[PDB]
């Protein structure tokens, strides 16, 4: 009722929603959560990763308006999958995890009306 970026917002609201469903769980469980590098024994991580993100963090942002439009939530998604390109070897299966969530992603965005 408020026009396109009200629109382009809720359905940014629905692909989040997507992301975090069971219906992606085999490959987007990685991305829930902040990294906890101390559980992890990645002690070079916030070394390496100036700028963590993830799932549940671009959802608090979200529902509280954070971003001002589509493009800054995108933004703060694909960092998210920047950040695991850029820590982790390129043969490793959480890079492939990332990837398949990404096209995920970014099948959805392509299509925001
Ligand atoms: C932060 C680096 C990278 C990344 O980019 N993200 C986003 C990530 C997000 N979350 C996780 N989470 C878990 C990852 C592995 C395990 C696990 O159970 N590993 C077993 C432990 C015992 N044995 C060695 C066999 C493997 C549990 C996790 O959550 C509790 N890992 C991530 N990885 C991986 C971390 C090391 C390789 C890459």
């Amino acid at each position: 009722s408020m026009g396109k970026l009200s629109e382009h917002l809720r359905y940014c609201d629905s692909i989040l929603r997507e992301m975090l469903s069971k219906k992606h769980a085999a490959y987007a469980w990685p991305f829930y959560k902040p990294v906890d590098a101390e559980a992890l024994e990645l002690h070079d991580y916030h070394d390496i990763i100036k700028h963590p993100m993830d799932l549940s963090t671009v959802k608090r942002k979200m529902d509280g308006r954070e971003y001002p439009d589509a493009q800054g939530f995108a933004a703060d998604v694909r960092l998210m999958f920047s950040n695991c390109y850029k820590y982790n070897p390129p043969d490793h299966e959480v890079v492939a995890m990332a990837r398949k969530l990404q096209d995920v992603f970014e099948m959805r965005f392509a299509k925001m009306p």
